[PDB]
């Protein structure tokens, strides 16, 4: 039974023999390397007294993926100061009041706040919503907008479900199949965006009129991951059609950066809502696939396992997510090896560090029993 029921979170590092003191130190150090004055590793930058952002170092932009991640990280770490700086920047610079995506958040901005696009990215929205619910539950709603956290979360999720009913907009979930979309104006998906464990919580906390819908989305997503992951290797493509097969129209049909999050998501869902045979077997498959592969040699792979020449752009992120996946298969043949590999991998430096380092801190939090559900 998951932590949602027991309110106890597995410390897999401790279970695998790491000392409580060293785990405590490693979690804090990871946070400090990302959010402190450590220029080589840092991904969070403060602006003035009331703003801050996470920089996508690989593209020199600020993304809703990173901002929503940063808010989730901040609430897990009980850092309301950092949470509010990020959310303030997000509302000021990313929230759209105009155009077909009004009510969503521009997916990419320049560090100066300028929007690079008026299109949103659904995985940002869903993390914003849950981070905001957690903020409300830990700290209470603030007296002034936009710090009225729970109202902001419910409003945002309303738009995600109902957009287009009285306007030219589009929802972020397909209403018939209850699957999250890659972007509001398409009818395909992205396996890594599927967060059934988040939807379970939305089914408790969203507007009441949408709570059954969120239960249905959770179930739809669980079923969808079964058909999206390759049956032998466990690898999921970056984009996939609703029928579960890869969408490679623009090169996203393979196992690469986006896909890495699937193992992590499966890990977290197992920890929160309970183990399943499917999830354990799926994590066993991915870990078995990587068991005989050197991190320095990790590639892009077709989902059936065929290697490309191209190396993984984010191999530290791949390590972190595979290790986090161990939460879904704690007795798995490679579970300990994956956790140990991660323990022995430093936080990344250099221009591609943002994505790896986000996945890294999530894995550090989850594997130490510090990626929690914050209840009212
Ligand atoms: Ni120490």
């Amino acid at each position: 039974e998951g932590a949602f029921y027991t309110r106890e979170y597995r410390n897999l590092f401790k279970e695998f023999g790491y000392s409580e003191a060293e785990i405590q130190e490693r979690v804090k150090d990871t946070w400090e390397q990302l959010f402190g004055d450590n220029p080589e590793t840092k991904i969070y930058y403060e602006v003035g007294d009331d703003l801050g952002y996470l920089l996508d170092t690989g593209n020199l932009d600020v993304r809703t993926e990173g901002m929503s991640y940063g808010m989730m990280m901040a609430v897990q770490m009980d850092r309301k100061d950092i949470f509010d700086r990020i959310w303030n920047w997000t509302m000021k610079n990313m929230y759209m009041t105009e155009g077909v995506h009004a009510g969503y958040f521009a997916w990419s901005c320049q560090p100066d706040g300028t929007k690079n696009s008026w299109g949103p990215a659904p995985d940002g929205e869903e993390y914003f919503a849950l981070a905001l619910f957690f903020a409300s539950h830990r700290w209470g709603d603030g007296d002034e907008q936009p710090f009225n956290y729970s109202e902001q979360a419910r409003k945002l999720l309303h738009t995600c479900v109902h957009n287009g009913e009285g306007g030219p907009g589009h929802p972020m979930w397909n209403r018939d199949n209850k699957l999250i979309k890659f972007i509001p104006e398409v009818e395909f998906s992205d396996p890594s965006y599927h967060l059934p464990h988040f939807y379970e919580l939305f089914s408790l906390w969203a507007n009441e009129e949408d709570r059954v819908f969120w239960k249905e989305a959770a179930e739809a997503s669980r079923e969808y991951l079964k058909i999206a992951c390759h049956p032998e290797t466990g690898l999921a493509p970056e984009y996939a059609y609703y029928d579960g097969t890869p969408n490679d129209e623009k090169g996203y049909g393979h196992f690469f950066s986006c896909s890495y999050r699937v193992a992590a998501n499966i890990g977290l869902d197992a920890e929160w809502f309970g183990g399943s045979e499917w999830s354990a077997e799926e994590i066993n498959k991915i870990q078995a696939f990587f068991a005989d592969k050197e991190p320095e040699d990790y590639r892009r792979y077709k989902i059936d396992g065929e290697p490309f020449e191209e190396k993984s752009l984010h191999p530290v992120g791949l390590i972190a997510t595979n290790a986090m996946g161990s939460l879904a298969s704690v007795d798995g043949p490679y579970a300990k090896a994956n956790v140990d590999l991660f323990w022995n991998t430093p936080v990344r430096t250099g221009n591609r560090r943002y994505y790896d380092n986000c996945l890294y801190l999530f894995a550090m939090l989850a594997l130490s029993g510090n990626f929690k559900i914050w209840f009212p």
